[PDB]
DNA sequence: GCTACCATCG
DNA sequence: CGATGGGTAGC
Protein backbone atom coordinates (compact mmCIF):
# COMPACT_ATOMS: atom_id res chain seq x y z
CA UNK A 1 0.00 0.00 0.00
CA UNK A 2 1.82 2.77 -1.20
CA UNK A 3 1.31 6.68 -1.14
CA UNK A 4 3.63 9.24 -2.73
CA UNK A 5 3.39 12.99 -2.21
CA UNK A 6 4.69 15.92 -4.48
CA UNK A 7 5.02 19.18 -2.85
CA UNK A 8 7.04 22.24 -3.74
CA UNK A 9 7.02 24.12 -0.49
CA UNK A 10 8.06 27.37 -1.33
CA UNK A 11 10.90 28.12 1.72
CA UNK A 12 10.33 24.49 4.16
CA UNK A 13 10.95 27.10 6.84
CA UNK A 14 7.83 28.68 5.92
CA UNK A 15 5.86 25.95 4.99
CA UNK A 16 6.61 24.46 8.55
CA UNK A 17 5.46 27.56 10.11
CA UNK A 18 2.22 27.34 7.59
CA UNK A 19 1.79 23.95 9.20
CA UNK A 20 3.41 21.67 6.25
CA UNK A 21 5.35 19.35 9.46
CA UNK A 22 1.85 18.25 11.07
CA UNK A 23 0.76 17.78 7.56
CA UNK A 24 4.04 14.80 6.81
CA UNK A 25 2.40 13.25 9.41
CA UNK A 26 -1.51 13.46 9.44
CA UNK A 27 -1.35 12.41 4.94
CA UNK A 28 -0.01 9.03 6.23
CA UNK A 29 2.43 9.67 3.32
CA UNK A 30 5.20 6.77 2.98
CA UNK A 31 6.95 9.34 1.13
CA UNK A 32 7.32 12.69 0.60
CA UNK A 33 9.63 14.80 -2.52
CA UNK A 34 9.66 19.02 -1.45
CA UNK A 35 11.12 21.01 -3.76
CA UNK A 36 12.75 24.71 -3.41
CA UNK A 37 13.64 24.34 0.01
CA UNK A 38 15.03 27.34 -0.04
CA UNK A 39 17.59 26.69 2.62
CA UNK A 40 21.09 25.10 3.08
CA UNK A 41 22.49 22.14 5.13
CA UNK A 42 23.60 24.47 7.81
CA UNK A 43 19.82 26.12 7.53
CA UNK A 44 18.05 22.65 8.74
CA UNK A 45 16.87 21.79 11.79
CA UNK A 46 16.74 19.04 12.86
CA UNK A 47 12.53 18.09 11.89
CA UNK A 48 13.17 20.04 8.31
CA UNK A 49 15.62 16.91 8.17
CA UNK A 50 14.16 14.20 9.29
CA UNK A 51 10.63 14.16 10.14
CA UNK A 52 8.51 12.48 12.65
CA UNK A 53 11.44 9.66 12.20
CA UNK A 54 11.46 9.68 8.77
CA UNK A 55 14.93 9.25 6.53
CA UNK A 56 15.37 12.13 4.93
CA UNK A 57 18.04 13.15 1.54
CA UNK A 58 18.52 16.57 0.33
CA UNK A 59 20.35 18.32 -2.27
CA UNK A 60 20.69 22.11 -1.96
CA UNK A 61 22.44 24.95 -4.04
CA UNK A 62 25.55 27.02 -3.85
CA UNK A 63 24.21 30.03 -2.68
CA UNK A 64 21.87 30.61 0.30
CA UNK A 65 18.04 30.29 0.12
CA UNK A 66 17.62 29.05 -3.05
CA UNK A 67 16.37 26.14 -4.43
CA UNK A 68 16.88 23.09 -3.71
CA UNK A 69 15.07 19.71 -3.07
CA UNK A 70 14.72 16.49 -0.80
CA UNK A 71 12.90 12.98 -0.60
CA UNK A 72 11.33 11.79 3.13
CA UNK A 73 10.92 7.94 3.11
CA UNK A 74 8.99 6.40 6.59
CA UNK A 75 11.78 3.77 5.19
CA UNK A 76 15.35 3.75 5.03
CA UNK A 77 16.53 4.00 1.12
CA UNK A 78 18.99 1.25 0.34
CA UNK A 79 20.39 3.97 -1.86
CA UNK A 80 21.04 7.88 -2.48
CA UNK A 81 22.57 9.93 -5.14
CA UNK A 82 22.90 13.43 -4.53
CA UNK A 83 22.37 15.29 -8.23
CA UNK A 84 22.13 14.57 -11.77
CA UNK A 85 25.70 14.59 -12.32
CA UNK A 86 26.50 17.86 -13.99
CA UNK A 87 28.02 20.56 -12.69
CA UNK A 88 25.75 23.45 -14.31
CA UNK A 89 22.23 22.43 -12.66
CA UNK A 90 24.10 20.35 -9.74
CA UNK A 91 25.39 23.71 -8.54
CA UNK A 92 21.56 24.98 -8.21
CA UNK A 93 20.73 21.36 -6.27
CA UNK A 94 17.95 20.52 -8.59
CA UNK A 95 17.81 16.96 -8.24
CA UNK A 96 17.89 13.71 -5.75
CA UNK A 97 17.35 9.84 -6.15
CA UNK A 98 16.03 7.57 -3.57
CA UNK A 99 16.64 3.58 -4.62
CA UNK A 100 14.34 1.34 -1.87
CA UNK A 101 15.21 -1.84 -4.16
CA UNK A 102 13.32 -2.49 -6.98
CA UNK A 103 11.25 1.03 -6.11
CA UNK A 104 12.98 4.63 -6.78
CA UNK A 105 11.83 7.81 -6.14
CA UNK A 106 13.15 11.20 -7.21
CA UNK A 107 12.28 14.91 -6.07
CA UNK A 108 13.32 17.78 -9.36
CA UNK A 109 12.61 21.23 -9.17
CA UNK A 110 13.07 21.79 -13.18
CA UNK A 111 14.76 25.40 -13.30
CA UNK A 112 12.37 28.40 -14.54
CA UNK A 113 13.19 30.67 -17.33
CA UNK A 114 10.42 33.46 -16.75
CA UNK A 115 12.85 35.51 -14.96
CA UNK A 116 14.69 36.22 -18.38
CA UNK A 117 16.01 34.53 -21.59
CA UNK A 118 19.33 33.34 -20.40
CA UNK A 119 16.75 31.19 -17.37
CA UNK A 120 15.03 30.20 -20.40
CA UNK A 121 18.10 29.09 -22.19
CA UNK A 122 19.32 27.63 -18.98
CA UNK A 123 15.96 25.62 -18.84
CA UNK A 124 16.30 24.26 -22.44
CA UNK A 125 19.72 23.28 -21.85
CA UNK A 126 18.31 21.47 -18.50
CA UNK A 127 16.06 19.98 -21.02
CA UNK A 128 18.43 18.45 -23.60
CA UNK A 129 20.24 17.08 -20.99
CA UNK A 130 17.69 15.57 -18.65
CA UNK A 131 16.14 13.88 -21.74
CA UNK A 132 18.45 11.23 -22.43
CA UNK A 133 18.67 10.63 -18.23
CA UNK A 134 14.74 9.99 -18.23
CA UNK A 135 15.77 7.50 -21.33
CA UNK A 136 18.34 5.22 -19.24
CA UNK A 137 16.05 5.21 -16.37
CA UNK A 138 13.24 3.74 -18.77
CA UNK A 139 16.08 1.21 -19.47
CA UNK A 140 16.68 0.09 -16.13
CA UNK A 141 13.55 -2.13 -15.77
CA UNK A 142 12.29 -0.94 -12.10
CA UNK A 143 9.44 0.83 -10.43
CA UNK A 144 10.24 4.66 -10.67
CA UNK A 145 8.59 7.82 -10.32
CA UNK A 146 9.70 10.99 -10.77
CA UNK A 147 8.11 13.92 -8.37
CA UNK A 148 8.92 17.50 -8.85
CA UNK A 149 7.95 20.89 -10.55
CA UNK A 150 8.91 20.75 -14.35
CA UNK A 151 7.74 24.29 -14.38
CA UNK A 152 6.09 23.29 -17.76
CA UNK A 153 1.98 22.69 -18.47
CA UNK A 154 1.70 20.20 -20.89
CA UNK A 155 -1.89 21.49 -22.84
CA UNK A 156 -4.82 23.66 -22.87
CA UNK A 157 -6.45 21.94 -20.46
CA UNK A 158 -3.25 22.20 -17.50
CA UNK A 159 -3.52 25.85 -17.13
CA UNK A 160 -7.07 28.18 -16.88
CA UNK A 161 -5.91 30.65 -19.75
CA UNK A 162 -4.28 28.81 -22.09
CA UNK A 163 -4.52 31.40 -24.65
CA UNK A 164 -2.65 34.26 -22.98
CA UNK A 165 0.36 31.73 -22.07
CA UNK A 166 1.03 30.57 -25.30
CA UNK A 167 4.30 33.20 -25.51
CA UNK A 168 5.04 33.09 -21.84
CA UNK A 169 7.41 30.55 -20.44
CA UNK A 170 6.31 26.88 -18.92
CA UNK A 171 3.60 27.08 -22.03
CA UNK A 172 5.74 27.32 -24.85
CA UNK A 173 5.36 24.69 -28.12
CA UNK A 174 9.03 23.75 -27.75
CA UNK A 175 8.17 22.96 -23.69
CA UNK A 176 4.80 21.14 -24.58
CA UNK A 177 5.77 18.72 -26.83
CA UNK A 178 9.19 17.98 -24.60
CA UNK A 179 6.80 16.79 -22.09
CA UNK A 180 4.52 15.43 -25.09
CA UNK A 181 7.70 13.16 -25.88
CA UNK A 182 8.66 12.48 -22.52
CA UNK A 183 5.42 10.74 -22.14
CA UNK A 184 4.92 8.96 -25.53
CA UNK A 185 8.40 8.23 -26.90
CA UNK A 186 10.00 6.92 -23.45
CA UNK A 187 6.38 6.23 -22.18
CA UNK A 188 6.66 7.83 -19.25
CA UNK A 189 2.80 7.97 -17.45
CA UNK A 190 1.61 11.21 -16.87
CA UNK A 191 -0.11 10.30 -13.66
CA UNK A 192 -2.83 12.60 -12.92
CA UNK A 193 -3.77 13.01 -16.37
CA UNK A 194 -3.83 9.13 -16.94
CA UNK A 195 -6.06 8.59 -13.95
CA UNK A 196 -8.42 11.94 -14.60
CA UNK A 197 -8.25 12.82 -18.49
CA UNK A 198 -10.66 15.87 -18.08
CA UNK A 199 -10.14 17.19 -14.45
CA UNK A 200 -7.35 20.24 -14.58
CA UNK A 201 -5.89 19.51 -11.37
CA UNK A 202 -4.11 22.72 -11.04
CA UNK A 203 -0.97 22.48 -8.51
CA UNK A 204 0.31 25.96 -8.70
CA UNK A 205 -1.30 29.81 -8.96
CA UNK A 206 0.85 33.21 -9.81
CA UNK A 207 0.86 35.63 -6.67
CA UNK A 208 -1.29 37.72 -9.48
CA UNK A 209 -4.38 39.85 -8.57
CA UNK A 210 -7.12 37.25 -7.60
CA UNK A 211 -5.14 33.90 -9.20
CA UNK A 212 -5.73 31.81 -6.21
CA UNK A 213 -9.20 32.92 -5.64
CA UNK A 214 -10.80 32.59 -9.24
CA UNK A 215 -8.94 29.38 -9.71
CA UNK A 216 -6.81 30.63 -12.16
CA UNK A 217 -3.52 28.06 -12.05
CA UNK A 218 -1.47 25.80 -13.77
CA UNK A 219 -0.43 22.29 -13.17
CA UNK A 220 3.10 22.16 -13.60
CA UNK A 221 3.61 19.49 -10.66
CA UNK A 222 3.69 16.17 -11.71
CA UNK A 223 4.01 12.42 -10.83
CA UNK A 224 6.17 10.56 -14.15
CA UNK A 225 5.61 6.94 -13.80
CA UNK A 226 7.00 3.69 -15.17
CA UNK A 227 4.07 1.84 -17.16
CA UNK A 228 4.59 -1.88 -14.97
CA UNK A 229 3.90 0.42 -11.88
CA UNK A 230 1.49 3.42 -13.10
CA UNK A 231 -1.19 0.76 -13.76
CA UNK A 232 -1.11 0.34 -10.41
CA UNK A 233 -2.08 3.89 -9.56
CA UNK A 234 -5.46 3.82 -7.88
CA UNK A 235 -6.44 7.12 -6.97
CA UNK A 236 -4.66 11.15 -6.56
CA UNK A 237 -5.53 14.24 -5.30
CA UNK A 238 -4.62 18.12 -4.68
CA UNK A 239 -4.47 18.83 -1.71
CA UNK A 240 -6.03 22.38 -0.75
CA UNK A 241 -7.80 21.96 2.75
CA UNK A 242 -3.99 24.00 4.15
CA UNK A 243 -2.05 25.97 2.54
CA UNK A 244 1.96 25.71 2.61
CA UNK A 245 2.76 26.95 -0.29
CA UNK A 246 1.99 28.82 -3.90
CA UNK A 247 1.84 25.27 -4.87
CA UNK A 248 -0.64 22.48 -4.07
CA UNK A 249 0.66 18.76 -2.53
CA UNK A 250 0.31 16.32 -4.96
CA UNK A 251 -1.10 13.16 -3.36
CA UNK A 252 -1.13 9.67 -5.48
CA UNK A 253 -1.66 5.87 -4.43
CA UNK A 254 -0.25 2.71 -5.64
CA UNK A 255 -1.42 -0.85 -4.86
CA UNK A 256 1.86 -1.94 -3.66
CA UNK A 257 3.86 -3.99 -2.11
CA UNK A 258 7.68 -4.09 -0.70
CA UNK A 259 7.99 -7.18 -0.19
C1' DG B 1 16.50 47.51 0.40
C1' DC B 2 17.66 43.49 -3.56
C1' DT B 3 16.95 38.86 -6.15
C1' DA B 4 14.31 35.04 -8.23
C1' DC B 5 9.91 33.64 -9.48
C1' DC B 6 1.90 36.02 -15.91
C1' DA B 7 -2.77 37.83 -14.50
C1' DT B 8 -5.09 42.14 -15.61
C1' DC B 9 -6.04 46.26 -17.92
C1' DG B 10 -6.82 49.07 -22.27
C1' DC C 1 -4.76 40.99 -28.95
C1' DG C 2 -0.86 43.87 -26.85
C1' DA C 3 0.93 46.60 -23.24
C1' DT C 4 1.50 46.91 -18.51
C1' DG C 5 2.77 46.29 -13.95
C1' DG C 6 3.35 41.88 -8.77
C1' DG C 7 3.31 39.37 -3.84
C1' DT C 8 6.50 36.49 -1.32
C1' DA C 9 10.56 34.08 0.95
C1' DG C 10 14.93 34.70 2.03
C1' DC C 11 19.51 37.12 1.60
Amino acid sequence: MLKIISANVNGIRSAYKKGFYEYIAASGADIVCVQELKAQEADLSADMKNPHGMHGHWHCAEKRGYSGVAVYSKRKPDNVQIGMGIEEFDREGRFVRCDFGRLSVISLYLPSGSSAEERQQVKYRFLDAFYPMLEAMKNEGRDIVVCGDWNIAHQNIDLKNWKGNQKNSGFLPEEREWIGKVIHKLGWTDMWRTLYPDVPGYTWWSNRGQAYAKDVGWRIDYQMVTPELAAKAVSAHVYKDEKFSDHAPLVVEYDYAAE
